[PDB]
């Protein structure tokens, strides 16, 4: 299943501290396998694989995962 995650999104995650700036710089800590796509907005934007994100993250990442945005609007 694909499932990548944005710092700006993990910026709330428990594990993880509140502010992008931690996640990124903890990232080197470990360097969680990040797909970059310089075409988003347009200076090469790193992306977090929810697979590789620990356990703490990653249960708290489905759980803010609630309704996302469009294309589920039908609520299944």
């Amino acid at each position: 299943m694909e499932l990548w995650v944005s710092p700006k999104e993990l910026a709330n995650l428990p594990g993880l501290p509140k502010t992008s700036a931690g996640v990124i710089y903890v990232a080197k800590k470990q360097g969680w396998q990040n797909r970059t796509r310089a075409g988003v907005k347009g200076g090469k934007a790193i992306e977090y694989n929810a697979n590789s994100l620990p356990v703490e993250a990653k249960a708290a990442l489905l759980l803010r995962q609630g309704e996302i945005e469009t294309s589920l609007g039908y609520f299944e």
